[PDB]
């Protein structure tokens, strides 16, 4: 009865092809196995542990709320949403703010929300949302209808309707579907899915006016791009222009299950008492480890060194390409890091991050040409010296023979 | 300071919550800021099956908070599978996917059984059969399937070839069921509308259909599930077994965490990247709801739980024989619904309300039904003095006439 790799098979749906290796403890941004590997963990599990494995401060937090409060439901509020709430509400433009549980239930937050805005300000007919290829909003029906992916969206039956995709980047495509019949557009500032591109400014300032225009709400889903990514708070912040909507997941609670969706207090009344809800959303145990992880995020010190930090994988990542001549353009923001491969090795994203694996280091990927990096905004000089030599290595096993 | 005041300048106004904030739980007692001491017969709606800080889930909690939080479902973790292999071994089920709410649990077996009809019979075979007043969450799909338009309406075109019909009307199901239909999904007791049970001749009758039409049968066990009618799933009440069954709630015993279950033939017809979660199926979860599930798939705690509804239902009995308030005791273990006599019609929440004012926390199930849904191990003397106060709310409610 031992757990091995072939024990996921025999008990989870077949959703995930997961390592051959089960990381079963973490510190700061090392990992270790059932055998005792080593990993340097560039991936963060997705962009998620933003403070790496059990940050003493976030232990704490767990630990300390964990003996006092686990649940109420929202039949009651509790004083660490509330706390919670206020930081997000004093750090950005939010006025209101609704926690949940994941990425996926936040976006389903927004998505209703602009809808049901739409419905009661102007039109039941203002029905139509403007999203973008390659978009990754999440698994719900709606929110993968949202999301620009067909591989993911086909095969569940009928689609919510009204959803149109354009390309990401393309302001002209945004402008000439859009009308007093449109709704909501809604964009990651940079799409993390989708081979880590970034908005640029003339496109996303573009998206606030035609939104302006329109009568539309702007929404932002900063699940992946938010809570420091970037290296400010959110990346909205960075480019300078505000959203109606802004949604936010992962790093908001370093490994633990909470989102939040903010917004204004003029578009927040357009919901009334019942028209959404959570059992588990805004539970104090989730907002109590999410404070702790604000607190440290969104400080001057921890948000310039995800600059300097950045800087130190870039030159490793070029000294990689001086070596093996294997990326045509590194890109991203803060600690999203994108590199992507040269045609030559077009379609090898996924062998470079099996070899990282042997060698003893986690990346990502971001579709099947880009190395994905995202790894604790804390992550040390050290660990990143020690894990993009690893990964040097892997590269040079694998183009051997080129 | 924070107050309730703070929730209506911080929080989207989708709640209404009670004048006074709870800050600290330990078993079924619960206490505010003012220090008011409260009986909790609520569990958070049904979802602190072991009471607040239950020393074995915080000993979970705690150790593997200090060990693992979340390495993504790029790789796999011993409590996931841990957890997978006790549910697999207790029930019908031979796989799961964990989730983190009863809304995410839904939505995949729903994606799942529109996508096991997809890929094994047909593209056209999409119609999903439920019922009147189902709640099955929030999200556009799941309040979709759910049986409320007030709650699905007015946001957008819905996810079609959905198809309602009254709960427990068996002809209705076999009238509206053909070749093109993948699903009927139901509530084994419809907790949000009425705490209403199946009859025994309906849900086996659902079974029969699905047999028939070649669809699946999807039970939402998110709120009867887990211990909470006193097997470990209402399906085993029943003994009817479904194709999918979900679970939240209970499952992690206040920890966000939710499971499907299915067996390994519809598992099958998902291929990689089908669906997904970044929080989901993560090592702290796991490891909480493997110390909750350790505790009530026990005899004794099963035991339990019939033991004290019946406490429950003698003080609910001995209320309406000094007050003449309740028309219906019903649902299953400890979930209970007390049903109001036409006098109170509409009436639940000021008994809700009152019931806080004298210090124990209750739930409604539409305006004209009480609710309770403790703790599975409250004690008998929780029991007593939650009663108790219940039973001054009530004298002092039909005092005003
Ligand atoms: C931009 C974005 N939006 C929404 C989600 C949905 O969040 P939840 O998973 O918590 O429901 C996500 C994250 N969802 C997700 C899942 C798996 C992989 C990846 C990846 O970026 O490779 C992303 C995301 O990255
Ligand atoms: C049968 C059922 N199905 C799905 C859900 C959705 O679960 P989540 O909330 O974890 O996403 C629920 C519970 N959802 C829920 C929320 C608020 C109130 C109530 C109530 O029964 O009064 C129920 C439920 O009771
Ligand atoms: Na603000
Ligand atoms: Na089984």
């Amino acid at each position: 009865t031992a757990i091995t790799r072939a024990t996921f098979d025999e008990v989870i749906l077949p959703v995930y092809a997961p390592a051959d290796f089960i990381p079963v403890k973490g510190k700061g941004s090392r990992v270790w196995d059932q055998q005792g590997k080593e990993y340097i963990d560039f991936a963060g599990g997705i962009a998620v542990t933003a403070l790496g494995h059990c940050h003493p401060a976030l232990v704490e937090a767990l630990k300390s709320q964990g003996e006092t409060l686990w649940h109420t439901s929202n039949v009651f509020t509790n004083e660490p949403a509330l706390r919670l709430g206020r930081k997000l509400i004093d750090a950005t433009f939010a006025e209101r703010v609704l926690f949940m549980n994941s990425g996926t239930e936040a976006n389903e937050t927004a998505f209703k929300l602009a809808r049901h805005y739409a419905c009661v300000r102007h039109s039941p007919f203002k029905t139509k949302i403007i999203a973008f290829h390659n978009a990754f909003h999440g698994r719900s029906l709606f929110t993968v209808s949202v999301g620009g992916q067909p591989k993911y969206s086909d095969g569940f039956g009928p689609k919510p309707a009204d959803i149109i995709h354009v390309p990401f980047n393309d302001l002209h495509a945004v402008k000439a579907v859009m009308d007093d019949h449109t709704c909501a557009v809604v964009v990651e500032p940079i799409q993390g899915e989708g081979g880590v591109q970034a908005a640029t400014p003339e496109f996303l300032k573009g998206l606030r006016d035609l939104c302006d225009e329109h009568q539309a709400l702007l929404v932002f889903d900063e699940v992946q791009c938010g809570m420091g990514r970037t290296g400010d708070l959110f990346a909205y912040m960075h480019y300078g222009v505000t959203p109606d909507i802004l949604t936010s997941a992962k790093a908001l609670g370093g490994g633990f299950p909470v989102s939040a969706m903010l917004t204004t207090q003029e578009i927040a009344s357009a919901f009334h008492v019942g028209s959404h809800g959570s059992t588990y959303g805004g539970n104090p145990l989730a907002c109590a480890v999410a404070g702790a992880t604000f607190d440290i995020i969104n400080t001057p010190e921890v948000l310039q060194g995800i600059h300097t930090k950045r800087q130190q994988f870039v030159q490793h990542l070029q000294a990689i390409d001086e070596q093996f001549d294997i990326f045509s353009d590194i890109r991203g923001m803060g600690l999203l890091i994108g590199a992507e491969l040269k045609p030559k090795y077009k379609g090898r994203a996924r062998d470079f991050l099996y070899a990282g694996a042997e060698a003893g280091v986690m990346v990502l990927n971001a579709g099947a040409d880009v190395m994905r990096f995202a790894p604790s905004l804390v992550v040390e000089e050290a660990d990143i010296h020690e894990g993009m030599q690893r990964f040097a290595q892997a590269v040079g096993k694998v183009v051997a023979l080129e």
